[PDB]
């Protein structure tokens, strides 16, 4: 809608960057095309399409309007075949904002290389859950989003921690606005599994081996959460929702200029959710606050200061899964889905806060530089108490394990990078050169020396959580871990021919972990990045890539000789085809991929049967593993009012024994989520459905009372979602979400410490949203 503009005549490059900023729109243009040209003056309250054609007056440029993006082109009478993947400079470093796009497909993305690229231009599997997708299906936290992310499987550790797999691996890489956090373990990682979506525009998941921008990390993927940003027009909304099991959510979101000119701009969001659960005596209060201010120091230098805060505060937390698999005498336990082995007072509260500042500067070069400063906190307060072990006994009694972990992780990050174009052999290429530093410091107390506790409960079958709370005693342990990451990276994107784009880059990494454990060090480790994209038609491109990653091992993972295993490492080999339709409104991708892991930690059963080094009592073995698999996806417009996100993923991951592994992650999965906006009489009704299918999944668990391995199978099952919204009013709308329509009873965990967890039964959510 009508925006306040003030772009005086200047280098067309600068004007377009200035335009993107003022218009809250992503401008994409070609550097060689705008380099010898200037904008004409625009001033005053204008609609952005009126504004841009006015700005482009005299330049010979055309505008392609595409959602929250505009691409500028300068057509010639010549042209010998179009350079679809031509180097393009961009006004927003993080990509296209999805908020208001009305789409389930992203516009442009920087998750791969820092370079702002379309999914079609990216030689990696990149899925995105867009703002609209999130709104439509009421995906209100990262757990919700993951569950709806094609190619991801969400499994439960416990009531307050989920696992996200991709391609055989737990994902343990989280970024915020393209900045990695430290996720060495749940110490550093509190709250990552729980982020509320109220503050985010989209989550982008980069599958494979993502060392280039993550640095040290897990295989599988990176989850990159892009924060909402301030807008140049005032706008906001209040949201209210009510769902099954006393699930209440409220939300506020306010954005706009804070001065008459618009040179300081802010966005604030507050969200609160208090919910019970299908699980007995489990409740959780979550709170989020977020403020961000953008100050324009001048036309081409912006300072951003922001803070965020999320508290996740549950009662009846489990330690491991909802119930034990086997009773005292070896039979499978058969319990309702409402069973919760958590004690009433058991709580794994997790909290997170960020304070962050950026400085962004556009150089009249068409280059941009950006400094990102982060202070992050991941805190936990975890007095846990849960039935665990082989229970009940015949007399229907059980025993509780109780331990308390409190702690905080303080983190500091500096990221500086420079990105821009450059001529070489007559053609335009682009480059990112960057450097990064993070220091993160974990400090905690643990308590396991319970003083005078009677940890037995008299009634398992009617377990309520109604057990006493122990005297925790004095601290049993003081955590003091310190992780230091230093990185330097460079990626070039050479426009080799009119259809060929070659990506060559890498990261050099310095990783130090210091504290109570023997010091872990890796210096000057090189992480290569090699990719190619070949254009086939106006529509299809093929791409191939070789990417890598490592994670220095947990310090308990030592070997036969008490030497720390070499870092857990992997390369992803990928070849595939990407299609782009309707001017980027619909994307399809088909990929074959292979992850070769090496130095994957493993028990070492032959040593461990009778240790022979007094030095180590429980060594680990560092083996190779492989993931073979393929993936198909589609997202975007299928017809005018009709959006989808869908995916198909096949995987098998075997280790150096040849045995299948991550067998709780199904070998085959399908996701399809769709919504349809009607026209004419009922153009105010959005109707929507979704399905998730997954094939066989199983776990080998040991039945202690019978001294034997058992197989726990989860037969293939569907989950069906349904969704409807009515825009009753310009400013007010109502929604219903029904999840798991057929009330499929299934498991999200079998075998995590000999326990099991159910997935959500049929639940509803009703919401109204009020836009000012
Ligand atoms: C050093 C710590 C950093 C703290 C950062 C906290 C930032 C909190 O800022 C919240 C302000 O957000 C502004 C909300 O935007 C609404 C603008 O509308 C104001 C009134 O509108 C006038 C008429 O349109």
């Amino acid at each position: 809608q009508e925006v306040e503009f003030d772009i005086p005549p200047q280098a067309l490059g600068s004007a377009l960057q200035e335009f993107g900023r003022q218009a809250d729109i992503q401008v994409l243009y070609r550097p060689e095309e705008v380099r010898n040209k200037r904008s004409s003056a625009i001033k005053g309250k204008l609609e952005p399409n009126q504004a841009i054609t006015e700005l482009l007056r005299g330049t010979g440029a055309s505008v392609d309007f595409q959602g929250n993006a505009i691409t500028i082109s300068v057509a010639e009478a010549a042209d010998s075949s179009v350079d679809l993947g031509a180097t393009m400079i961009t006004s927003n470093q993080l990509g296209t904002i999805t908020e208001d796009s009305g789409s389930y497909t992203p516009g442009t993305i920087a998750t791969a290389t820092r370079l702002v690229l379309t999914p079609r231009e990216t030689p990696q599997s990149i899925t995105v859950v867009t703002r609209q997708n999130m709104d439509d299906f009421g995906l209100n936290n990262i757990d919700d989003v993951m569950r709806h992310t094609p190619g991801i499987t969400v499994s439960a550790y416990d009531t307050d921690r989920n696992n996200y797999y991709a391609r055989g691996f737990s994902i343990n890489n989280f970024q915020y606005d393209g900045i990695p956090s430290t996720a060495r373990n749940v110490g550093y990682s509190a709250g990552n599994t729980l982020s509320d979506m109220a503050i985010y525009d989209r989550v982008e998941v980069l599958k494979g081996a993502t060392g280039l921008l993550t640095g040290a990390g897990s295989l599988g993927a990176t989850i990159n959460l892009i924060r909402k940003k301030p807008t140049h027009e005032f706008k906001g909304h209040v949201e209210l929702g009510a769902g099954s099991w006393d699930n209440y959510r409220s939300e506020l979101d306010v954005s706009g200029p804070l001065t008459e000119s618009g040179n300081v701009r802010g966005r604030a969001v507050a969200a609160y959710q208090d919910k019970h659960s299908f699980m007995d005596h489990y409740e959780r209060k979550t709170s989020v606050y977020y403020g961000i201010l953008e100050f324009d120091l001048n036309p081409d230098t912006m300072l951003t200061v922001g803070a965020d805060y999320q508290d996740n505060d549950p009662k009846g937390s489990g330690w491991s899964g909802s119930f034990p698999l086997f009773d005292s005498q070896g039979n499978r336990n058969d319990v309702s889905r409402s069973f919760n082995n958590g004690a009433k007072w058991s709580s794994w509260e997790q909290y997170t806060r960020t304070v962050f500042a950026n400085l962004e500067h556009n150089f009249a070069n068409g280059w941009v530089g950006k400094v990102q400063l982060d202070h992050k906190i991941n805190g936990y307060h975890a007095p846990l108490g849960a039935i665990m072990g082989d229970w009940p006994a015949p007399d229907n009694s059980a025993k509780i394990v109780a331990q308390k972990y409190t702690g905080e992780t303080k983190s500091n990050s500096l990221d500086i990078y420079l990105t821009g174009p450059f001529q070489f052999l007559g053609r335009e290429h682009e480059l990112v050169v960057g450097t990064s530093a993070s220091f993160s410091h974990w400090e905690g107390k643990s308590y396991w020396n319970l003083r005078n506790y009677d940890n037995t409960t008299d009634d398992f079958i009617n377990w309520d959580g109604d057990i006493g709370k122990p005297d925790w005693g004095t601290p049993s342990q003081y955590i003091d871990d310190k992780t230091r990451q230093l990185g330097s990276y460079m990626t070039a994107r050479f426009n080799v021919t009119d259809d060929l784009n070659l990506f060559l880059g890498g990261r050099v990494v310095d990783y130090r972990v210091t504290g109570l454990n023997p010091t872990i060090r890796e210096s000057g480790r090189f992480i290569p990045y090699v990719g190619a994209v070949y254009d086939l038609n106006d529509t299809y491109s093929v791409y191939a890539s070789y990417t890598d990653i490592f994670m220095p091992q947990d310090s308990w993972y030592r070997d036969s000789s008490n030497k720390l295993l070499e870092p857990d490492e992997g390369q992803n080999y990928e070849i595939g085809i990407k299609g782009e339709y309707l001017d980027g409104r619909l994307n399809t991708s088909l990929a074959y991929f292979e992850i070769h892991e090496e130095n994957r930690a493993e028990e070492d059963a032959l040593y461990n049967s009778k240790p022979t080094n007094p030095a180590i009592t429980y060594a680990y073995k560092g083996i190779k593993a492989k993931t073979k698999g393929y993936e198909a996806e589609i997202s975007g417009e299928l017809a005018p009012g009709w959006q989808v996100q869908a995916g198909y993923t096949h995987k098998i991951i075997r280790d150096d024994s040849g045995k299948k592994v991550s067998t709780w992650e199904p070998q085959d999965q399908l996701s399809l989520y769709t919504s349809y906006k009607f026209k004419g009489a009922l153009d105010k009704l959005t109707v929507g459905g979704g399905a998730r299918w997954q094939g066989k999944s199983w776990q080998m668990v040991y039945n202690n009372p019978r001294s034997r391995w058992e197989k726990f199978s989860q037969e293939d099952y569907w989950l069906v979602d349904l969704m409807a919204r009515y825009q009753i009013t310009d400013k007010l709308s109502a929604s219903v979400n029904v999840n798991n329509v057929f009330d499929k009873t299934y498991y999200t965990n079998i075998g995590f410490y000999t326990s099991a967890s159910y997935g959500d039964p049929r639940n509803l959510m009703f919401s109204t949203r009020w836009d000012f």
